[PDB]
């Protein structure tokens, strides 16, 4: 069984496109891969954060992932800072990185140092679990290139204990787009909020956002990305939130107009966010969330600990006991 | 009671000038200060080290310090990498350091990154114990300046939990110099090894090095640094290894020549290294060394742990439990 590792910025709420595109897939793939879901609070603080806001968003993300259907006895879900291994391994991998290397990543009162020196810590976050696959996008290429390099350097200079990862996503999800700009993916940080639907939107507001999506005035409900990207996008959302093949949706809306369909979808989105958000509050506001992240921290420690100890011995840190 | 923190590179053996100048003092001051002696193996690896050589030199330094008379129930003597707090706190203090800051320190196949990013980790090594005083020399000024700055930044941006240190050495020792160049201090890395006496020299060899010291052909045994620095230096060694006031040595050698005196000192050095080195082997080669460094690690953890946890809470890492 391969091991999957995804780190999760606890900075912003995932959109529903982030649900369709990634989180929903995870809930399958956690039965076919040994998945590590890591809320990277120590990465969070390289960028600016509000001390109080930041400890909150971490529970938010943990609950969001638990609501999505991540199962704590199938994946490991944990907060980075609570696994010391991460910054230990990160330091080792920093001593073999070059300055020029860390500088190049930055290309692809002062400049906070975390913005320069996170790359080795990202590497350590992966390799501690002997991760084979990392589900990330094209702005993360330079990172995985350096993680592969840093594993090669470490296995050559010191003993071979690390595991080069590949960038892979087991079941790719459907490309959701901006509701009021279908040629651009759905970002949680859109200046135009009618462009996205947060998993933590007021359901009614998401409903009105579906209705607000830029589409032609009327049309058939037929998937055509190249020429009718407006309605095509909404059909992707519809299919994604319901598991209805796109040709089945097309079938069910044969001879219906945009209005009938948009109204149905707008009730599906509203329906779904209520099922999600009632799960989400029941986790975010629950004593069992501390129990779960405790279990998920101990899991991730037990694994990463042995990776750090193999690394220390390989470089001559510490003692022999 | 103030708290003293000294980090100890495990890279080279201390000279006897390092004993007179620093280590001997520590054996007093550990009754008047809460002393943390930290063998910085994680600093060791920013520079190049042999994986096998490096884990050895760490026991060497631990034994050297224990032989010197550091007492494990009065100071805390520990290996850095075995206290996770160090790289945890180091990471926090890195996110608030600037790039320009770390770059400036460097002034006072590629450039290993540890050489740029150790400063915050040096800071963390100090502040985790709320250290008031750090016994270091003038090439360490820029470091303590930055540690004071990084504590000020942390106590302003987040809660006030850190303790700015001062550079202080409680009982200064006597300035030993190079045996064959008395105008230059005694370095362990001299290309000319007749210049220094290692605490791990063959005692006879150290004897012959005393005899070899550049002095006038004959003279009175009178302390005169400015004009007879040769014999003056040896008198400093003599006084330092024996606790005989310099005016008492002068007294005891009244009407004796360099030859009588050099011979006496050469037997004192030889005598002393045998008392030391028999202590040193009995530690370096002893099962109790693991017990001692274990006790010294647990001590240092219990203290540093609470400092990291106060820091995490102050920045919003982790959870509230």
């Amino acid at each position: 069984m391969e091991t999957l590792f995804s780190g999760i910025q606890p900075s912003g709420i995932p959109t529903i496109g982030n649900y369709i595109g990634a989180l929903k897939q995870f809930v399958d793939v956690q039965n076919d891969y040994d998945c590590y879901f890591c809320i990277v609070d120590q990465h969070a603080i390289t960028m600016p954060q509000d001390r109080l806001k930041l400890r909150k968003q971490t529970r938010q993300l943990a609950a969001i992932y638990l609501a999505s259907g991540i199962d704590p006895d199938k994946a490991t879900l944990f907060i980075q800072s609570e696994v010391p291994a991460h910054v230990q391994a990160g330091w080792m991998l920093t001593t073999i990185a070059s300055v020029g290397e860390l500088e190049r990543m930055t290309q692809y009162e002062g400049i906070p140092a975390g913005l320069l020196t996170y790359p080795p810590l990202m590497a350590a976050d992966i390799v501690l679990y002997n991760t084979n696959i990392v589900p990330v996008g094209d702005d993360q290429k330079q990172h995985i290139e350096l993680t592969r390099n840093l594993v090669d350097r470490f296995n050559s200079r010191y003993n071979d204990v690390l595991v080069k990862p590949e960038i892979r996503m087991p079941k790719v999800g459907g490309r959701v787009m901006s509701l009021q700009d279908p040629t651009r993916k759905m970002s949680k940080s859109d200046d135009n909020a009618k462009n996205f639907i947060s998993l933590l939107d007021e359901p009614n507001v998401a409903a009105k956002k579906i209705k607000s999506a830029v589409t032609d005035s009327d049309g058939i409900i037929k998937f055509d990305r190249d020429n009718k990207p407006g309605i095509t996008n909404l059909i992707s959302i519809y299919a994604g939130l319901t598991d209805m093949p796109i040709k089945d949706i097309e079938a069910k809306y044969e001879g219906e107009g945009y209005g009938k369909f948009k109204g149905d979808l707008a009730e599906i989105v509203k329906a779904f966010l209520v099922e999600f958000q009632e799960k989400y509050e029941s986790f975010y506001n629950s004593d069992k969330l501390d129990d779960i992240l405790d279990q998920g921290r101990d899991k991730a420690h037990k694994v990463s600990f042995k990776t750090v100890k193999k690394m220390e011995k390989a470089m001559g840190l510490g003692r022999k006991r």
